[PDB]
């Protein structure tokens, strides 16, 4: 069946570029097949020999072909998964069943625990989404074609029109320039993010909630999940995170807030007329009748011809239509106000004509629901009205709540400008205690701090202006202010005072981000010291959120040491919060790649220490992962299901807590793994050299994914990208070899203890299993070829050392777990080869450079490199990322 | 399987009103079952005995229950038909096959004949739609539930959510007041009409055209139907027909025109952004590149923040997106202009910023298509861009072209006011010749006619003002001006002069409506006399349309005589048009009931005389029929298919022309049938009395369907309604008995001649077959019960006479054709009984009359009749109409 796609696409490729190129693509596929079958490293060079003969444009066409083949492979993969899962006639109903039988838990415990459960998915604009939006659309259409094709109810003409349709849709996808020739603006990032709502999430959320209701009734719970029960929520960083992205200005934040608000209003307004049409009942209780009489009193007997439907004043015969009629008027005026406020700088639309409250909207719908149930119409109320109630209570007046992230040192600079200007010292030079005492005195004091006459840098004025932008805007549009590189309470208090002094009427919660490993070690101490401040503990109102970063941890230290220290961090943070009687919710900055803490969601949730979630979870959805988890109805449902089921199980089925022997064993193991990791990644003075030669790291910024413009000093995203492109995955597995070897060396019974740990400890089981998966996506012959083609003859053995470790480490992993699809790896291998030789040509002086476009080579006329080369490189990176189903 | 619906609905009924009422509904169903099985007329009285015992509100609930049961029966009927037809894995591909094999016709003849074929469906607001819109919505949802239920791919939870959904949707439909408590405005009629576009027709048309392309490729025609090939078009009367509807004012016509324009703009604008997203190509020919450079020149480098997507100036990289970008700007400004022009009286939006031409819109899309095909992207161009091209070329700037219908005598009054005021005579008193000569002199003269100082009646000023309204508005918004009761060229010339003098810049075509039988006899003479006028023949530009009414013909004369005279009328009209070298297209004012010329569409088309269509047809879709032919994707497709296939076959497979013996035989037969019909419907002086007692005719106006406020003097719609409610159908079959009896009497070989005619003449075969169908929907026991309950003891035998004829006539029908589901007739019979006894209670003096609502009896507090009775009567009419699948 894998052959069908090859047939259709290759027929189209032949229809576009002739027999010859189709035949050379087939040759490359056959060489790659002989390689992924026999694994003769001679086959690689055999393939590169055929690859070097290519024309400028021809190699572009080859890279294009294999990349689109990988994409189609992903799409057919998703289709086959959806159908395979559907033809069954963890999981929600299964999780309920296991909670009842295994753990003897009652239905009302599941229901009550469910009501008080919340999962806050926060979408980020992290530059990990390799596929441009113009192509993502065509992918969506194409998987629609393939999904409709996968059925036995096709009529001949339907299938032929879908053949013509899929053919035209592939031909359209291939006819688009895959290369972002300019990097997006943060606004574009926020649009790419929000586009999944008026595509999937908006309609997906109420369907999922219906499904939870159904599953709850399969357990005997006739009651339904409360419409205002916040089982899932959405937050955003798009346009808010300005950490090291100076292009995220205050005006950008204003723009994304106003934008999102306009989107939400528009969606509600388009829903509201259909809802009015259905709410044609005439029975209501005395309450809704009284209110309907109120609205029909101020009915404004006018033409109201701007509407299409219901332009006549609604009669009291159908009172639900009266009340919903006022709801439509207030929606119209809310949309018009937001659209004017966005399109110009201002609006003449009166605020009282609009919904100002998150529940001025909810109130009339709640009333309709009470009336319907009162009058025996709970079936009716649980339909479109309920869907609408859940959409309002879930999305509010601004589809997502925006977080503002900024690094502590910028707040420090602001305060230092203030104290210098006030002739009182230098906040920078001040000790922590001095900062705390001063900040406290200013927060509890009543005199304004700086004035209009404060000297400001562009950076200083950037952060002050972002605070003014936050104050100017509605409170329910924002989420949390995340402080990067937070180390002391002076940073949180600093942001609090900077908010109060920027007249932020309802200041948002402040939350620290500990991402470097030392910050994770020191974090519980800092949180306890913050809670010690009686002022903050009294204003924090018993609730605190703190973010836990996964990107930079496994970058400077061992991936293993990072994971273990994270576990300790969650544990001790919960300890501290309980010690001060504060409800802690921890914010997990997980990525899509395992190297940034990614991997399957239920596995990452089960690997959390027990009694650390307590019905309140928060996870990042990093750029690319959005597409993976919300681009289809089915993906959206499977995502929301995975999250809610994992959290519920982790709530009622607490994972086993580690025996102390396991604690100490992992402490030693963490020392060994850290020394091993840092030994090869930092001690080696020629390591940075070999890295900058052997991996496509430095070229990452060429793809222009995001809007953000030593090895310790690079972002974790291109770090994991480099080693994942080459399918070597060094940062995933490094410390494990020395770790396990030293642990079995110090004691032989530690082998039985590792076997013991792998079978009972969810954290260890998850860790080892993930390492084994990453090994399964590994092939060291690739990194070998890259070394042979690009590394100087000198330090060739260095890589082999690592390669040694690779196999060694794998041998240990399979030994602790007790273990002993393909074909896509064929295409990937081809692109691997293409990526390798092309890099050698790029780092040559002969291939350097010293109107409309009618062919691909004309697409890059400003290339500092040879005409056809830059585009081909970008193509190889994109394609390999697609094949591996991860970018960074 | 019929039992499933009964089970679900009766369970809901029990959940709403208890066991007792469910049990009495079951008793009624059982009595009706014993009646429709055994046909014991004692069973009817047995049922009425149980019916008379009912409470005021209880009988309302019973009528409600049987009516909704009939509706559900209709919906399940449609579902089972759609699935039965789909599980085949006339008709389009079958029609092509028969045209190739049977008639030896070539593909290019089918294709070329198809290109030059046009079918103009014109939706009317005729008050035949019994089901109010608030309920039609719920019906749509309910058939959605049932359609999704009819499958073997249901997952358990899907089926349970659809059970809860169908339950809540039925419960919602039943909880709505079925009674229109106030009659609609013409604007409401036009909304009910147009609502099928942004529901079905808008998306249905391009899908149907794709299907025609597919069928054409199954014959070997790789080419596609031209996007601008006008295979189907839509016109409207809603808000335009003012014949005997004085509530259709000029402001109403303005309103429906502006309204429709706003709807169209909105739909295009919502499509355009998705189209822009897909047209991401970079290759274009020098033409589209030049134009894209033009647009990017005047690009207006601005924020353009009112849009959500593509708010940044579009780069020349993606030229299709540039050109489509200008298209989106001109759409935005067109929508804003129409919305302001509607909501206020005026707009500041510049006209040059909008699409003014029907093809200023089409031009940029045509350019994109040429470019795409030029660059080898015909597959891409035949996708969303083609769908959009067909939508634009098919729907234009105003979704439908509006006809204006008005009776001749009103134009006569206008002209008479003018000639009286000009001290020149009285146009009324003038002979036809004088009218012709004067009208001609004024049309070819250059002096204005009346001035501001013309004395005007409210009627006169109504028609003059409608002409000013037509002149003020865009030309492509209007269709034809239909003249009711047109008899002479003076009427058409009158409208032409009245247009020119009202400064109608681009005057619309004038078309006469001949509906009374004498007008159909005299019509060809009048058309020839009109074409004799050299002026009109020169300005008519070789094209003429004339309407042929079906409503009033079979009302004053025999249904048979009417059909035959219609055939002659089409024939001789075509003769006359060919004689004057003018392309005639005839406009068939067909209804939904056979008594108004309704019946299956392909049968009505085959019954047209040969060489009378010639690739140009025009048919009314009377009120209720709209719902029947466009309320579902499948209904819409089946409608467009039926029409286009019928016209094509009638074009290439001309029906046999009648032998002269058949001609004369039908002339005699028409005399006999006319004498027989008029003998019982007009000669009898007590006939009007018996009619006003035995049928629910007089109560029709109580349903408040439409906005329009002797027996010869009533509308044909309540005429057919009366006899169809009672399932007697007198106007369908009356003259056939005497006709066939006299024809077999004058000669015995005429029996073999009738057998000969039924097997070879499409017109006769259709006629007789239709009569047999109507008989199959007949049961004279019903009319018997109505007579027994409501007719005075005196003229009881009169009806029996008719009843005699009934059987007699049926015996003849089955004899010329050579011939010898049920259960739903059960429910109908119950309502029959309920309708009968209730009428007897209504026409009683004891049951006459000399805040919010918390129960059904409170729903009519102004009833001149007893509290519960009026509503129950309306309910019975609605339900019986639903069961018979026809209103009038």
């Amino acid at each position: 069946y894998d052959a069908l796609l090859l047939d259709r696409f290759l027929d189209i490729l032949q229809d576009l570029h002739g027999e010859d190129l189709r035949e050379t693509v087939q040759e490359l596929y056959e060489h790659s097949a002989e390689y992924e079958g026999k694994h003769e490293p001679k086959k690689l060079e055999e393939l590169g020999s055929v690859l070097t003969s290519l024309d400028p444009g021809d190699s572009i066409v080859i890279a294009k072909a294999f990349s689109h083949m990988l994409n189609l492979a992903n799409l057919a993969e998703e289709v086959q998964i959806a159908y395979r899962r559907r033809i069954k006639k963890s999981d929600l109903e299964e999780t309920f069943k296991k909670l009842v039988g295994d753990l003897n838990k009652s239905p009302e415990e599941i229901f009550d625990a469910l009501k008080n459960q919340t999962v806050d998915l926060v979408l980020t604009a992290h530059p990990t989404q390799s596929v441009r939006r113009s192509l993502l659309q065509k992918h969506g259409r194409i998987r629609d074609c393939l999904a409709q094709l996968y059925a036995k109810d096709i009529t001949p003409d339907d299938k032929q029109e879908l053949d013509e349709a899929l053919q035209r849709e592939i031909q359209a996808a291939f006819r688009t320039d895959e290369i972002k020739r300019t990097p997006p603006t943060p606004q574009d990032e926020m649009r790419a993010g929000m586009s999944y709502f008026h595509e999937t999430i908006w309609k997906g959320v109420p369907k999922f909630l219906r499904r939870v209701d159904t599953a709850l009734k399969n357990i005997g719970i006739e009651e339904r999940v409360p419409y205002n029960a916040p089982l899932i929520q959405f937050s955003s960083w798009m346009g808010g995170d300005r950490d090291g992205n100076p292009r995220v200005t205050p005006e950008v934040t204003r723009d994304v807030c106003l934008l999102a608000r306009m989107m939400a209003a528009t969606m509600y307004f388009n829903q509201i007329e259909d809802l009015m049409f259905e709410m044609s009942m005439w029975r209501c209780n005395d309450e809704l009748r009284a209110r309907a009489d109120e609205v029909h009193a101020n009915s404004r007997k006018d033409a109201a011809k701007h509407y299409i439907e219901f332009w006549k004043s609604i009669p009291t015969t159908e009172p639900y239509r009266v009340i919903l009629g006022d709801v439509r008027d207030k929606l119209y005026h809310t949309r018009e106000r937001a659209h004017q406020l966005l399109s110009n700088g201002h609006s003449d639309v009166p605020v009282e004509a609009t919904f100002i409250n998150l529940e001025q909207f909810l109130e009339p719908l709640e009333l309709c629901y009470r009336s319907l149930c009162s009058c025996g119409d709970r079936p009716i109320a649980d339909g479109s009205l309920l869907d609408f109630l859940r959409q309002v209570s879930t999305f509010g007046l601004s589809l997502v709540r925006l977080d503002i992230r900024q690094e502590s040192d910028r707040h420090t600079d602001v305060l230092d400008a203030i104290t210098t200007h006030l002739d009182i010292g230098s906040y920078r030079e001040w000790s922590e205690e001095r900062r705390q005492e001063w900040l406290l005195s200013e927060l509890s004091g009543k005199r304004p701090l700086f004035g209009s006459d404060l000297p400001k840098t562009e950076e200083i004025a950037d952060v002050l202006d972002t605070f003014h932008v936050i104050a100017e805007l509605p409170a329910d549009s924002f989420g949390a202010y995340i402080i990067s590189m937070a180390t002391a309470p002076s940073d949180v208090l600093a942001v609090e005072l900077l908010q109060r002094e920027c007249r932020v009427k309802q200041p948002l919660r402040v939350v620290p981000l500990f991402e470097k490993l030392a910050d994770l070690e020191a974090a519980p101490a800092a949180v306890a010291r913050l809670f010690s401040v009686d002022w903050y503990k009294n204003r924090i109102n018993g609730k605190q959120e703190v973010m836990i970063g996964y990107s930079d941890s496994g970058k400077d230290a061992g991936r293993l040491s990072a994971a273990w220290q994270l576990y300790k961090a969650q544990e001790e943070l919960v300890k501290v919060a309980k010690e001060y009687g504060v409800k802690l919710t921890m914010f997990h900055g997980r990525g899509g790649t395992v190297g940034r803490g990614g991997g399957p969601t239920h596995l990452a949730i089960l690997s959390q220490p027990p009694d650390t979630i307590n019905g309140s979870l928060r996870v990042t959805v990093q750029g690319e992962v959005i597409e993976q988890s919300f681009g289809e109805e089915h993906l959206c449902f499977r995502t929301l299901q995975r999250f809610t089921a994992a959290t519920l199980e982790h709530g009622m089925r607490p994972p086993i807590s580690p025996k102390p022997e396991w604690r100490a064993l992992l402490d030693e193991m963490a020392v060994v793994a850290t020394e091993e990791y840092r030994s090869v990644v930092f001690q080696e003075p020629r390591f940075v050299e070999y890295f900058r030669l052997a991996t496509p790291e430095l070229e990452y910024g060429r793809m222009n994914i995001g809007s953000r413009p030593g090895i310790e000093s690079l972002r974790a995203i291109p770090w994991i990208f480099a080693w994942t492109q080459t399918r070597f995955h060094l940062p995933v597995w490094l410390g494990f070899g020395s770790a396990i070897r030293h642990v079995i060396e110090k004691d032989v019974r530690n082998l039985h203890m590792l076997q013991d740990m792998y079978q009972h400890w969810p954290f260890f089981r998850v860790t080892i299993d993930l390492i084994e998966m990453v090994f399964a996506k590994g092939d060291p012959g690739i990194a070998a070829l890259y070394d042979k083609l690009l590394v100087s003859e000198e330090l060739w053995p260095f890589g082999e050392k690592l390669r040694a470790n690779f196999e060694e480490t794998k041998k240990l992993i399979l030994q602790t777990a007790g273990h002993k699809l393909r074909l896509r790896d064929s295409y990937i291998t081809t692109l691997n080869v293409c990526q390798a030789y092309t890099l050698k040509r790029i780092r040559d002086p002969s291939y350097h450079v010293t109107k409309p476009a009618k062919e691909l080579i004309e697409l890059n006329p400003t290339s500092e490199y040879a005409p056809g080369l830059e585009d081909t490189l970008i193509l190889t990176m994109k394609g390999i990322a697609a094949g591996l189903q991860n970018t960074g």
